[PDB]
C-alpha cells in the first residue's frame, strides 16, 4: 500500500531522536539522511546543521542554494524515505 520493500521507512518521532553529535539524520525532500560522519566536512559548519538535526531541513537547504556538487555529495548519506503518514498531505 504504497510501500516499496526497497526503502526503509523511519517515522519523523524517530527521525526526532537523531540529533546530537553522536547520531545526526536529517530529512530533506522526504528523504532521511545520516550526517553524523559528514559534520566536520560540511564546508558550511558544523552548528548550522546541529540546529536543524533531528528534522525536516529542507527549505533551509534550498534558501542557502547548495551546488550540484553538494546534492551529489548529500547521496551517500541516503538512508531512507520518511514514513508516508507523516508526510504532507498536499
Ligand atoms: C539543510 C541543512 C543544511 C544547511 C543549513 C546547510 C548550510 C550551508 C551553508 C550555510 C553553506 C555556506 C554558504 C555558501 O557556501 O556560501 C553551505 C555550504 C555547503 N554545504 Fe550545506 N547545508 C546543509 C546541508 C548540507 C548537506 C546534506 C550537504 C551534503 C552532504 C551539504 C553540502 C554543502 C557543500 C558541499 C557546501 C559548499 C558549497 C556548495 O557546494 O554548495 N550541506 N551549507
Ligand atoms: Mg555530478
Amino acid at each position: 500500500q504504497g510501500s516499496d520493500p526497497a526503502v526503509t521507512y523511519y517515522r519523523l518521532e524517530e527521525v526526532a531522536k537523531h540529533n546530537t553529535s553522536e547520531s545526526t539524520w536529517m530529512v530533506l525532500h522526504g528523504r532521511v539522511y545520516d550526517l553524523t560522519r559528514f559534520l566536520s566536512e560540511h564546508p558550511g559548519g558544523e552548528e548550522v546543521l546541529r540546529e536543524q538535526a533531528g528534522a525536516d531541513a529542507t527549505e533551509s537547504f534550498e534558501d542557502v542554494g547548495h551546488s550540484p556538487d553538494a546534492r551529489e555529495m548529500s547521496k551517500q548519506y541516503y538512508i531512507g524515505d520518511v514514513h508516508p503518514n507523516d508526510l504532507k498531505p498536499k
